[PDB]
């Protein structure tokens, strides 16, 4: 079967192949679409089928499908699990992996860069202190003194799930928030209950706006342990508007890597349940999600006080122009900090030419429009009038459930 | 199978119930979602008859009633007998409220049981349509204080004598294209002025010529009329800070009429049915006049605003989005004619749902379009999970008439 999505901007249609090789679920049905949904221990048994479509996969790509190469590693990998019930994939096919789990990401609107990946192989790994150390260098290496590369740290595998790696930070860097009795909160109010629980393991917290969180390290199943990123490795952003002289004067700023740590990585049905990754930002994940949504730090009003909007009717849309002016000055303060940043109008641009060259050379590229669009100016970025097809392909991210829900403490 | 959305901004969460009785089909698998997609007999009658019977009589509580299984039965004469039937009045309006009701891409939809229903079936001619088309865009205008309205021509009978509207909003602007090779006036309808044109129309050639009726009854070749003047309420676009705004020679009509949908009601198919409501803001400022392949003013209103254009990440694009936008708002707000902005709008939807989630068991809603094409996550909606699913009585998207016109 064939499926055609088209750019209604363009008239540009594209046929996709690559979903017939889609077998997980995507939570819809024939009669209900969940696109809008935020979210919709492994035996022998259903492992080696998972092994061997990805060394497939892997061997395909490669163009040695079928070789001794091919039939001995598939042989190998059998023989390994039945006899160990696991399996340890090789450091050609890990790195394979994790650029696919990217490149399959159908909500990552950055993957034209997939294939320009730094995988740093950390499964020697076994203490929360070489967690630590390992992170630091991801942060440096990444961090490039804001020439920003992208990377990610893959630790020990999953065995039993009961001494899983994690990272109980959901990022590397991020800020803390507290809870005020009177109610306010400083700070990130998204980061509340994990600063909570930082403060409860002993971390003393500045309890400041921008309090760089320290590292929850949790290695092979036991107690989760605090470190400290050195500051020096912690590149930060003071925001200032190009034309508004008051705007460094609210006191904002931002980190300038954006590190995920808290997502799954599946590879050939094996479980990295700490894979700590980094690119760099989009200046609207900071511009209009951190700062002006009315769940995190939420400065519309006091920006759009300094403007001297008129505030008193919304059809004045002076949340749109204080929004616009706030974005204006993230793109510029990392810019003339020279730290890198991709601005939405050029990174959905490359997102499409991204996809039209993976429709030609690989028959499709699942994307989740829901979450490509960007959060601001939607329809005039190309992505808005671009068809979309999502399904789920492996190597793959998936979410997992955050570690202090799941984790039998050892005390 | 009892299903939950949660509002991530509020961590406000319902429970869906209604999509267990949905009927047609959404396009997805559990291997695909096609959620981006834009457009994915006797025997068959009289179930469609019943469900929708079943419906109303529940909903004015006389379920399993006399009435109720009278009107039944004689329904099942009716289609037994006649191979289709006719909607009692009551039934007509409670149908097409209905479709507005479940019409799961429609951010309007709080306002679903205030539709005002003109029933056109003893229509007969396109002067005929005309007549009723003109009475509906009068009454809908009513002097700026708009107020919705459908008006319901004949019901499909054997596919040779549909009642159709050529035109896909009752008010639109012509489109040319150039010998010097550009588009003069809306782009999108290109095609459709030269199917007026090409069919007796005598074009302006102006940049907002209000486009001529292009009307078909009972299967015939479709006439052309042209709307009177004094109906077609437009709104010139100025700034309430830029005076060279009024410059750039903008206008918008006040009255936005679909006319090329389907509506459905018990099996029974209306070919034409325009309906009429109020604008939300964006609908003109981001999409009739900053889309690319419509009106694409960004780049003049950019260099009259004299933005640094050199670079995309100076957002000058944003930023002329947002003044135009204040513009269009301004202009309809200072003219007294109704219109909503994208805040409002939302918020109202919000509310709406919560409604219908409290008393209908939900509310199907389709994300990709009830957030507004600018400014997304500063609305409500966004923070919003929805459940997509299709209900019937039904709005559905129809071929266009020139591809299926046996001339
Ligand atoms: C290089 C520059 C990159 C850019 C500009 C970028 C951009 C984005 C953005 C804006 C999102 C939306 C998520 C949100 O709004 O919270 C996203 C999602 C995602 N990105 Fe990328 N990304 C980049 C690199 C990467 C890398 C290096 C990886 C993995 C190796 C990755 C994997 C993902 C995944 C798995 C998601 C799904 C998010 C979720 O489901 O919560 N991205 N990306
Ligand atoms: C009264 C104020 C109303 C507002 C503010 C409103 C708003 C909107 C908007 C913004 C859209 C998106 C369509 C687009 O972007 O092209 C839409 C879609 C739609 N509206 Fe409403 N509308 C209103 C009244 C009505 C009425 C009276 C009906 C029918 C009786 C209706 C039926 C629909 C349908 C069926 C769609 C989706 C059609 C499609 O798939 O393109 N609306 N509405
Ligand atoms: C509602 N989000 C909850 C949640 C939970 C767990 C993970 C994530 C998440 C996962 C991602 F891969 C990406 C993001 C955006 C942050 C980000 C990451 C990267 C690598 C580049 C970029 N430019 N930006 C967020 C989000
Ligand atoms: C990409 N659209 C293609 C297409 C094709 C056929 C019909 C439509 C369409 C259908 C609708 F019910 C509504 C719209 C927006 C116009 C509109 C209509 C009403 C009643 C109120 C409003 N405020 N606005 C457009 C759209
Ligand atoms: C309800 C909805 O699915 C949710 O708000 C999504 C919408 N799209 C998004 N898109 C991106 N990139 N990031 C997000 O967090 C979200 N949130
Ligand atoms: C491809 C995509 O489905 C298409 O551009 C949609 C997106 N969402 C929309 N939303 C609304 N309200 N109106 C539209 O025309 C569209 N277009
Ligand atoms: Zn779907």
């Amino acid at each position: 079967r064939f499926l055609k999505v088209k750019n209604w901007e363009t008239d540009v249609v594209l046929t996709d192949t690559l979903h017939l090789k889609s077998t997980l679920e995507t939570g819809c049905t024939e009669h209900i679409c969940m696109g809008s949904i935020m979210l919709p221990v492994r035996t022998k048994d259903q492992l080696f089928p998972l092994a061997k479509e990805f060394l497939d996969q892997y061997y395909s790509s490669i163009k040695r499908f079928g070789s001794k190469a091919h039939m001995d590693r598939l042989e190998e990998v059998n023989k390994e699990i039945e006899s160990t019930s696991t399996y340890q994939l090789k450091d050609t096919e890990l790195i394979y992996g994790a650029k696919h789990a990217w490149r399959n990401a159908s909500r990552c609107v950055g993957r034209i860069q997939w294939s320009k990946l730094q995988v740093f192989d950390a499964r020697d790994c076994t203490t929360a202190h070489g967690m630590f150390n390992y992170i630091c260098n991801h942060v440096k290496y990444a961090t490039n003194k804001g020439n920003l590369r992208s990377a990610i740290t893959i630790f020990p595998q999953r065995t039993d799930g009961k001494h899983d790696f994690r990272v109980w930070n959901s990022q590397l860097i991020r800020y803390a928030g507290y809870k005020q009795p009177d109610g306010s909160t400083l700070g990130d109010p998204a980061n509340v209950q994990f600063t909570e629980i930082c403060i409860q393991q002993g971390w003393k917290a500045p309890r400041g706006r921008f309090d760089v969180l320290p590292l929850l390290l949790q290695a092979n199943g036991n107690d989760p342990e605090l470190f400290q990123i050195p500051p020096e490795l912690v590149l930060e952003v003071p925001i200032r508007h190009p034309k508004f002289d008051w705007f460094k004067d609210l006191g904002l700023k931002w980190y300038g890597l954006p590190a995920v740590s808290n997502m799954l990585l599946e590879i050939g049905g094996l479980e990295f349940s700490a894979c700590p990754f980094s690119g760099w930002y989009m200046g609207t994940e900071i511009g209009v999600r951190d700062y002006c949504d009315n769940s995190r730090y939420n400065i519309l009003e006091e920006v759009a006080k300094k403007m001297d909007l008129d505030m008193r009717k919304t059809s004045s849309l002076w949340k749109d122009q204080a929004l616009v002016e706030i974005n204006i000055a993230v793109l510029y303060s990392f810019q003339s900090d020279k730290v890198t940043i991709v601005d939405h109008h050029s990174a959905t641009e490359s997102f499409i030419k991204h996809m039209e060259n993976e429709y030609r050379c690989r028959g499709g590229c699942p994307a989740d429009w829901v979450w490509i669009v960007p959060p601001m100016s939607g329809s005039i970025t190309p992505v808005f009038h671009q068809e979309m097809l999502n399904y789920r392909l492996t190597p793959s991210f998936e979410y997992q459930p955050d570690p202090w829900n799941t984790h039998v403490w050892k005390g």
